[PDB]
């Protein structure tokens, strides 16, 4: 095994466990120690302000099995430090026949047991578990776990009747999964279910959803909510709040509703931010977030979704929430979407960024598998004095449209998404910050055009306004990643909406992924303009390429060149013309990011491990 | 619920959780402090001369489940103390995917792991588990502890290749169980192995048999060999130790084979008690002891037996041993007998009486089931100038036959078994002590005659020696447990040569069962005699009645009388006339015994719980 990064590279599936640790390994954001990671699980602010954060992890694997929340804190979600106990960084693992088939993601009661952070987690135990498979009651099951030492530890209550688990029966027959409970306040659902708690008896200051669905029938969301304020075993099934059909699509800006959802969220916001409002805040809108699964071809057939909605209440005191819109959380292989409150009105979206390996050919040689996404503000982005020229403004795809009095212009309103301020104010101040002059890409703009100051390292961040004509057929973006042999093109193509991701050239590496990401971004056209910009940002990290566009879409993916100057930025054209200019302003350069785990050796491998051949026996977990 | 044992017992399942506690309960013997226990387990003599005594418990509950190693101590097998730590009396419990479903039985490696005492344990995970099961490769695997505190606490080895489970592939397909591993060194097994070691590879000084069967095909024990001295990670499979049929019988008086092993070990014996000779020793035998099921129509499908056997070396390196004749260990409702080494040549045997409320229909009101034996010192008996007139001699069921040089006397060999002195001495030295004068049973013997001494409570021994005419046709014994209206009849009738315990009048609440028990008992007669002598001792330890006849036959059975009066105890006597007179001498009782638990209150109940809806999902145990 040659790790000369000058040639080509060698047969890489010869050298040994984790001997590529750092070679494509993000530097500047959440990821494990070592191993296997996937879900963020367990986030809450504590009470010193600090951010905790949870995190599925199978330790000196890089496959599934065993899982466990893996725990970190953080006082600005940027720079952040590993709990260390007598499970490592482990803080909660199987350990008992309701859980020992894996601890599965869970969220935090912030005043819960005996005043303590508690968590309510899918127990897992023996038994045919999946969304094809013929699953059976018992298998995902609800537990409580609370912690007196801010998480460095989690005391589960005792098996048994009134004990954990405290969720076990399935509110309906034949269910595709039942799991990744969802705990949150809402004076609107308070005020909105306040008529009808003599039906229910539901009284309590909590609500759960849990993620699911039904065989045959599509994706499903129930509702719970605590039985009384102050107790923490009894949760009351009210319904179905979500329900979709199989494999039903909104349409092309929205993905696909799959068979079954996964760990599903439910918020307010306003532009602000967080809204806490019982309705009476008419900028606020009702979100859901959530996974779906088996409604698409690639992805790992995983879609990351959310859905503005309209709460009904229903005769039995339950709550129909009525899509109203449907977008898009992350268009590339990102997935495990969790939210969270955070002070000053904020609610904090983060997901899991898989690899780009799906047949496991150099996972070994990493000695990892996964990351976090970048912490993300969630608010209600809000355009004013939209053209009702804009092209399919009125399908209200991933948006909604409000029209002014005299109908010459319109209101648009959806999901905004934007990396949380402190990183970003970290990130610059840690960085060498090159501003950059604007450019015009005309008829002498090269197909590629290298920054004037160019990246040291795998570590960058990059933004710019595209300004483009209201009919171009031009297309502009950013190279990245870049030598002569080794590049990744982010394209935007306003003719046809879509944003591309281009990896054929990403790396000599073949066992990696190539294949083109895509997204959807609707330019809303402002009335009096001539021209229609994107603001394209991009992060860098190791092998993450993380693009955020009009603090809006988002897409999350992997390249990993293996040559070492494959380091490189820049602008990228196609059919600019004297007449179909791209103009390009505002552009930065960040080289260098956070160091996000200062107290981190640069190889934190503690070498793989294998379960020997009992795992094919148990047959819940690959084993290594 | 009332508790007047003056008067009738009215509807007792009325009674609370743990409201008969104390009613029937043993006092003088081996119990848990509460709860679910049966088999005996991690039997060893530590350090400081103390012994170890482990069972498989579920406390808090009276149904088998989340079995575990309940755990105490004492100096001299009588007296004993709970260990508590912080799972109570509990010392190791499912913990791991690979023992979840229980910690099954296990045995005792002195210096393993470190040097420390080490455990080799059946571990238990999910699937259908039962000889009448379709039972799976890994379901029952073989994993070790070690304890650096002499039994306060276990250590298991981690989860993976080349670690725990350390024995998981099935030596032979299909079996109907795969369980209770006995480790043994063995002068004997490793002189006739040495010639063959090239052939295995295998030469460490520990042995290890796993009871189980084939399914269709009868009983198997196989046989292990530690691979290196030292090292105790890698155990190899010789072969076949013990191969039986399907419910096949050695006939009338070895009970039958059943379908699958349970618990069963290995041992070598002298006249003195256990032999460590390699084979030199002329007056040594080879013993396997061992539970079969399925092969009796009563006593919980259970016999628990032994066998005399000849070993064979097999050209592949393994030990065939040859059934020579075949016995049983107890006739009664007891099961599960383990045997462990002693200081002074000595191997000890002890086992699990169950209850007989087989349809759980006081249990609860109980708070408990089960209790041990005493325990036993086996031995080889030896009895000789037996006359060649005794009839059946020459069957050599349970026994074997040596004749002298001109023919006219046999030397009978068989397994000897009687209650350890320590506990002999210490109940003799704390009881009253009644001698009763000798009494010849004639025409003038009442069918039932009280002793001059009674009984003060339900806690007493007594002792005869039961003298009888060569062609006799009366029938004697003691009657236990005894008022006008209760009373448990101990029969020998040397015609049939059955020994009997009628129960039709032992209580008066009829839940409990009432089956008359029956062992066989060969009265050796003696060269020049002209009568048959029967030593019969009898120990009532609260519901507990245990007997011994010569030290040989054992048959431990339960009654429960409500009246508090139903103490007493006396001769019984049945066709006896001028002509046919039963002598009996050497009559002793013992009223009181010893306080086997002096550190535990009366009542070590803690209440009972129950699992809830989820132990009939799992499927696993009764969950109460
Ligand atoms: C199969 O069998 C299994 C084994 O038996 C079984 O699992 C066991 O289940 C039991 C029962 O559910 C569990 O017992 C509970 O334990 C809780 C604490 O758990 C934490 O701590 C224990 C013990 O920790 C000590 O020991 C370890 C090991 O040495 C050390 O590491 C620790 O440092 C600590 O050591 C100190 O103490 C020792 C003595 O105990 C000393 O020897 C030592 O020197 C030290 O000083 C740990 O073992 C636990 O670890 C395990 O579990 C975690 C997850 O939780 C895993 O991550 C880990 O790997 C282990 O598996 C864990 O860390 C107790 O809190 C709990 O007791 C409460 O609940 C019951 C009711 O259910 C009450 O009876 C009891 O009174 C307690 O309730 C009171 O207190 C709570 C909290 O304060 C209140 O909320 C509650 O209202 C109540 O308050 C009352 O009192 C107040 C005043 O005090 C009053 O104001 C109130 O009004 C009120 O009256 C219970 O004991 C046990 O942990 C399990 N063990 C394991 C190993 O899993 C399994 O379930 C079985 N399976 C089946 C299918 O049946
Ligand atoms: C799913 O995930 C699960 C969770 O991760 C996972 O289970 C875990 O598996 C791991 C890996 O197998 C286990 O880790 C082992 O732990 C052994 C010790 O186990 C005992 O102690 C721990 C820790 O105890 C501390 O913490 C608890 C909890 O707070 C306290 O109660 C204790 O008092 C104690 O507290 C002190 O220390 C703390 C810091 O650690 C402090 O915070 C604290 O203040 C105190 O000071 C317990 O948790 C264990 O309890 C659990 O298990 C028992 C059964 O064992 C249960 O009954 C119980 O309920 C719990 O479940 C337990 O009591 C370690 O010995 C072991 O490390 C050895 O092995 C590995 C190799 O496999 C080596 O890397 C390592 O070096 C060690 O080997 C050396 O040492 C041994 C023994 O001395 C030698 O034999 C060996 O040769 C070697 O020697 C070397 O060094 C010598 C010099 O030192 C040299 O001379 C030699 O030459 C040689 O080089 C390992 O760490 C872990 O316990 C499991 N945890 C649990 C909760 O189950 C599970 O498997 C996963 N499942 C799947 C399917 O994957
Ligand atoms: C004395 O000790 C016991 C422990 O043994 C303590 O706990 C009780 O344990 C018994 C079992 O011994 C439990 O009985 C079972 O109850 C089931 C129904 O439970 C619900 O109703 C009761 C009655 O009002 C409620 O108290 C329960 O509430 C508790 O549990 C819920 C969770 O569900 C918690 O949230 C609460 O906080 C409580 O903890 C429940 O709401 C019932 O299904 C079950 O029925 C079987 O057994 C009976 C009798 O044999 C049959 O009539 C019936 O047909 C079922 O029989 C089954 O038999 C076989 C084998 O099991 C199966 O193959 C068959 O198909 C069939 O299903 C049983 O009655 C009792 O619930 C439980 N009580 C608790 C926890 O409070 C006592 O507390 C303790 N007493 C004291 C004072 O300490
Ligand atoms: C680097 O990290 C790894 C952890 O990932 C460490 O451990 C190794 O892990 C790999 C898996 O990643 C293990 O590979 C598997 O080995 C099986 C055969 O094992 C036996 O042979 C090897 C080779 O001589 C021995 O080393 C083993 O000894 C160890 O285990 C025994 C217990 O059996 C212990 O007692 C010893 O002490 C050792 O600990 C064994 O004797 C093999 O069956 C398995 O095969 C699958 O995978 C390969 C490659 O993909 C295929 O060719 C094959 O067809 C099998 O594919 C399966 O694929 C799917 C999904 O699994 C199934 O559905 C199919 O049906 C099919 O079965 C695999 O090769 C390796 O044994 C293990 N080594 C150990 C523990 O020593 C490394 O140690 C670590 N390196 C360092 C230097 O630290
Ligand atoms: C019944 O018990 C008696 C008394 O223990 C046994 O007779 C004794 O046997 C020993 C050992 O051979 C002798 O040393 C004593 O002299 C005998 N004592 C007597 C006759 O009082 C007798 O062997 C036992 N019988 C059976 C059939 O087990
Ligand atoms: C980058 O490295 C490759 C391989 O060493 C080399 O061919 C190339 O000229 C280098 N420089 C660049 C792309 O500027
Ligand atoms: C990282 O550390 C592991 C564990 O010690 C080691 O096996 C591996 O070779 C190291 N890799 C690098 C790139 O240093
Ligand atoms: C309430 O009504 C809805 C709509 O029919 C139904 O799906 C849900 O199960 C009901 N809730 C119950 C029965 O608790
Ligand atoms: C909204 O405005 C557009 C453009 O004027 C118009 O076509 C449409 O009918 C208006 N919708 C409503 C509800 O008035
Ligand atoms: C660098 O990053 C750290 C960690 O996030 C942050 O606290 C610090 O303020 C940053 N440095 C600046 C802004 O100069
Ligand atoms: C075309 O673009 C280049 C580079 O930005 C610039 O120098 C030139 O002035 C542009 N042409 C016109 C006509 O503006
Ligand atoms: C024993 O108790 C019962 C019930 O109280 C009574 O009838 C009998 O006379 C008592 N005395 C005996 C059997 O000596
Ligand atoms: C024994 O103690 C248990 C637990 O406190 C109690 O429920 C039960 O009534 C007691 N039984 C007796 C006979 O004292
Ligand atoms: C050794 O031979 C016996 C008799 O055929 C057989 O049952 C056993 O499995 C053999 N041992 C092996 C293959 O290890
Ligand atoms: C043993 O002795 C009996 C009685 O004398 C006799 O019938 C039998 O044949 C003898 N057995 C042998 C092997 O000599
Ligand atoms: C009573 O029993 C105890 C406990 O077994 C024992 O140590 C003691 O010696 C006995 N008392 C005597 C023989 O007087
Ligand atoms: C018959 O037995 C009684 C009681 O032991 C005794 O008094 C009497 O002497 C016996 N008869 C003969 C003839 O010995
Ligand atoms: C003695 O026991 C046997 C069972 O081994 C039985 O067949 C026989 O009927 C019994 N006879 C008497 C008289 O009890
Ligand atoms: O690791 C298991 C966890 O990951 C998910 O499948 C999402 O990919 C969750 O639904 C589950 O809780
Ligand atoms: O409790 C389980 C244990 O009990 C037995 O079944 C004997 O009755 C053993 O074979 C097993 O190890």
């Amino acid at each position: 095994c040659s790790l000369d990064q000058t040639v080509a590279p060698g047969n890489l599936t010869l050298c040994g466990n984790a001997t590529l640790f750092t070679t494509f390994r993000p530097k500047a954001r959440f990821i494990a120690p070592e191993g296997w990671m996937n879900a963020p699980m367990g986030l809450y602010q504590r009470a010193d302000g600090s951010i905790h954060a949870g995190y599925q992890s199978h330790p000196k694997h890089i496959q599934w099995g065993n899982i466990s929340q893996g725990a970190a804190y953080s006082s600005d979600f940027t720079s952040w430090t590993d709990f260390n106990g007598s499970e490592g960084y482990k803080t909660i693992w199987p350990s008992q026949i309701y859980d020992i088939r894996g601890v599965f993601d869970g969220s935090i009661i912030k005043e819960g047991i005996d005043g303590y952070p508690t968590i309510l987690y899918t127990s897992t135990s023996f038994g045919p578990l999946g969304a094809t498979l013929n699953e059976a009651e018992g298998t995902e099951t609800q537990s409580l776990a609370y912690t007196t030492d801010d998480g460095a530890s989690w005391i589960k209550l005792g098996y048994g009747a009134g004990q954990n688990p405290v969720i076990y029966e399935w509110p309906e027959t034949n269910l595709t999964g039942f799991r990744d409970p969802y705990v949150f306040q809402s004076p609107r659902l308070e005020a909105l279910l306040a008529n009808t708690t003599s039906i229910t008896n539901a009284t309590g200051d909590h609500f759960a959803t849990i993620s699911g669905g039904v065989h045959g029938d599509g994706a499903r969301l129930f509702l719970y909510r605590q039985h009384t304020t102050g107790e923490f075993i009894k949760w009351t099934y009210l319904g179905p709040l979500v329900t979709t059909g199989y494999k039903e699509s909104y349409g092309e800006w929205s993905g696909n509703y799959g068979i079954n959802f996964e760990t599903a969220g439910v918020t307010r916001l306003n532009p602000a931010g967080a809204a806490w409002d019982n309705g009476s805040d008419t900028t606020a809108v009702d979100f859901v977030t959530f996974g779906t699964e088996q409604g698409r071809a690639d992805h790992q057939n995983h879609w990351p979704l959310w859905a503005a909605v309209d709460y009904e209440v229903r005769d039995n005191g339950s709550i129909e929430a009525v899509i109203a819109y449907s977008g898009v959380q992350d268009w590339g292989r990102s997935y495990a979407y969790a939210s969270f409150p955070v002070e000053g009105y904020r609610q904090v979206s983060v997901g899991w960024i898989y690899e780009d390996d799906d047949n496991v050919i150099l996972a070994k040689q990493f000695g990892y598998q996964g990351a976090f996404t970048l912490f993300r503000d969630l608010f209600v982005k809000v355009v004013e004095n939209v053209s009702p020229s804009t092209p399919g403004l009125f399908e209200q795809a991933s948006w909604s449209t409000k029209n002014s009095t005299d109908g010459m212009s319109v209101t648009v309103t959806t999901l905004g998404q934007r990396v949380v301020p402190e990183t970003l104010a970290a990130y610059k101040g840690n960085s060498t910050v090159s501003t950059l002059a604007p450019v015009m890409l005309n008829e002498s703009a090269a197909a590629y055009t290298p920054f004037s100051s160019q990246p040291t390292d795998r570590f960058y961040a990059l933004t710019g306004s595209f300004e483009f004509g209201l009919n171009t057929t031009a297309k502009a973006g950013f190279r990245v990643l870049a030598s002569e042999e080794e590049y990744t093109d982010i394209w935007f193509d306003p003719a046809s909406e879509n944003l591309t991701v281009v990896r054929t050239a990403s790396s000599l590496i073949k066992s990696f992924g190539n294949d083109t990401e895509l997204a959807k971004v609707k330019l809303y056209e402002i009335v009096g303009a001539e021209s229609k910009t994107l603001n394209l940002t991009v992060f860098v990290d190791g092998s993450v390429i993380e693009i955020y566009a009009n603090d809006e879409v988002a897409l999350s993916t992997r390249a990993y060149p293996w040559l070492a100057n494959s380091t490189g930025a820049g602008l990228l054209a196609d059919g600019t013309t004297a007449g179909d200019v791209v103009g390009v302003s505002g552009l930065e350069l960040w080289d260098g990011l956070v160091d996000a785990w200062p107290a981190r050796p640069a190889n934190t491998s503690q070498g793989l491990v294998w379960d020997g051949p009992t795992a094919a026996m148990y047959g819940l977990f690959a084993g290594y």
